[PDB]
């Protein structure tokens, strides 16, 4: 679980939106898993807007922060779950790391700010769904 705050929008994973979320809604892509809501408190976060590969995400699984190098955001394919069919997810980014299901919503951050949130895993893998391109989030 975990989200981003950041201006009166709430970013979290699609497949982890609440009731909340969707009736409060500003934006979704399912091919990204992402779903953006509206809030009524001003948000805690700062979106980056570089092209780092390198940063720290925080790993709930572990109760711990670890560095990692990631790929670009690019077009993965994503194995079958009980939340989406067989399908290539855009703007993931993929590193070496340890996730598990749960890790799903841990931001990655860099020098810079919040990169993205985890949305994938597998067999010491760990994915990113990028977020450093919403330029409308900081409006
Ligand atoms: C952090 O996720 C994992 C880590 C280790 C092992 C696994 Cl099987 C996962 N689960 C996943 O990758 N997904 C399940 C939830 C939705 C995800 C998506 N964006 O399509 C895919
Ligand atoms: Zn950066």
């Amino acid at each position: 679980s975990g989200a981003i705050y950041v201006g009166n929008y709430r970013v979290v994973n699609r497949h982890l939106a609440t009731h909340n979320d969707w009736a409060n809604l500003v934006w979704e892509d399912s091919s990204r898993d992402l779903l953006v809501s509206s809030t009524t408190a001003q948000g805690c976060d700062t979106i980056a807007r570089c092209d780092c590969q390198t940063g720290v995400y925080y790993c709930s699984s572990r109760r711990k922060h670890y560095p990692v190098s990631f790929s670009k955001p690019s077009l993965i394919f994503v194995e079958a779950s009980e939340y989406y069919p067989a399908r290539y997810q855009s703007h993931l980014m993929l590193a070496v790391g340890h996730s598990e299901p749960g890790d799903c919503g841990g931001i990655l951050r860099c020098q810079h700010g919040v990169v993205g949130i985890v949305s994938t895993g597998g067999n010491g893998l760990v994915g990113f769904a990028d977020v450093r391109d919403l330029l409308w989030l900081d409006e």
